[PDB]
């Protein structure tokens, strides 16, 4: 599924991400824009052989099982395929564990490089939330 901007803002609010760990909804929408362009089916292979999955590009190195990332963990206790669903519940539940892990949203390098410190409220501007 390719979400629209306000459609994703609304889904992320419905699943309790807005202000989760103090990160306003615009931060989460911005992170999803630059990680996946709002596409739930996005996958990207890392140099180290791990893969990133879904709207928030969650990595098989730590968070999900894909069966092809040696020495990896599955800390969200999910198949990485669950992160590619039209329903964002698994991505949101896993993202909540990631952002709790101690470095906040810096875990998402695209958030650090493209969203952190910017006018992230622009991402939810005009949305009926
Ligand atoms: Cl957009
Ligand atoms: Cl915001
Ligand atoms: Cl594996
Ligand atoms: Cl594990
Ligand atoms: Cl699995
Ligand atoms: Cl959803
Ligand atoms: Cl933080
Ligand atoms: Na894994």
């Amino acid at each position: 599924k390719v979400f629209g901007r306000c459609e994703l803002a609304a889904a992320m609010k419905r699943h309790g991400l807005d202000n989760y760990r103090g990160y306003s909804l615009g931060n989460w929408v911005c992170a999803a824009k630059f990680e996946s362009n709002f596409n739930t089916q996005a996958t990207n292979r890392n140099t180290d052989g791990s893969t990133d999955y879904g709207i928030l590009q969650i990595n098989s190195r730590w968070w999900c099982n894909d069966g092809r990332t040696p020495g990896s963990r599955n800390l969200c206790n999910i198949p990485c395929s669950a992160l590619l669903s039209s329903d964002i519940t698994a991505s949101v539940n896993c993202a909540k564990k990631i952002v709790s892990d101690g470095n906040g949203m810096n875990a998402w390098v695209a958030w650090r490089n493209r969203c952190k410190g910017t006018d992230v409220q622009a991402w939810i501007r005009g949305c009926r939330l």
